[PDB]
């Protein structure tokens, strides 16, 4: 009956886990992961590859649901949603509804939840076997807010939780890294791992 998504990292019996690509700080990138921080910064709007790597073979009809929950626990009853600014600038792509942070682009088969219980936001999309070629999932993940966006995050930073669950939402794995949506990614990234040495 808690409504606060629990964040432990599990990699369950299918041995669960996260890839980032390798980027760097350069003032341009649009999409950077801190393995110093397990953190991501991006771009508002713009795509996120997140790697989704299974040890062993998950039963028929498991999916990988992101949520973002607040990371500071005083604010972690707060369900994380897009300002009002942005929920209102019509911006879907015609399946995501306007309030949700966290998109998906790139696949075919993405649905967007609104918990009835708890109105938090996620989205999901299917597990399906790697290809021939390919060693594992790569979801493509987009954040539409700012961390700063008024009336939404507020400056909050905030956790995405990826859980991998069978079809009825049972918990399989679950897995999480930090996220800053803002201007300069880049720098920000230089500046917190800066930060952690001197
Ligand atoms: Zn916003």
């Amino acid at each position: 009956s808690s409504s606060v998504p629990s964040q432990k990292t599990y990699q369950g019996s299918y041995g669960f886990r996260l890839g980032f690509l390798h980027s760097g700080t350069a003032k341009s990138v649009t999409c950077t992961y801190s393995p110093a921080l397990n953190k991501m910064f991006c771009q508002l709007a713009k795509t996120c590859p997140v790697q989704l790597w299974v040890d062993s073979t998950p039963p028929p009809g498991t999916r990988f649901r992101a949520m973002a929950i607040y990371k500071q626990s005083q604010h972690m009853t707060e369900v994380v949603r897009r300002c009002p600014h942005h929920e209102r600038c019509s911006d879907s792509d015609g399946l995501a509804p306007p309030q949700h942070l966290i998109r998906v682009e790139g696949n075919l088969r993405v649905e967007y939840l609104d918990d009835r219980n708890t109105f938090r936001h996620s989205v999901v999309v299917p597990y399906e076997p790697p290809e021939v070629g390919s060693d594992c999932t790569t979801i493509h993940y987009k954040y539409m807010c700012y961390s700063s966006c008024m009336g939404g995050m507020n400056r909050r930073p905030i956790l995405t939780i990826i859980t991998l669950e069978d079809s009825s939402g049972n918990l399989l794995g679950r897995n999480s890294f930090e996220v800053r949506v803002c201007a300069c990614p880049g720098r920000d990234r230089r500046t917190e791992e800066e930060n952690l040495r001197k």
